[PDB]
């Protein structure tokens, strides 16, 4: 399963360096509004 954060987007692209920021990954996408990230 993914990482939640509590980050709203609308799309994966701007998800990535928030991704990075929390969890140390550029690697993620966007899901029912917020980003999910993959350690």
């Amino acid at each position: 399963g993914s990482v939640f954060i509590n980050v709203k987007c609308r799309g994966s692209p701007e998800c990535l360096p928030k991704c990075k920021e929390a969890i140390g990954k550029s690697a993620g996408k966007c899901m029912n509004g917020k980003c999910k990230c993959y350690p």
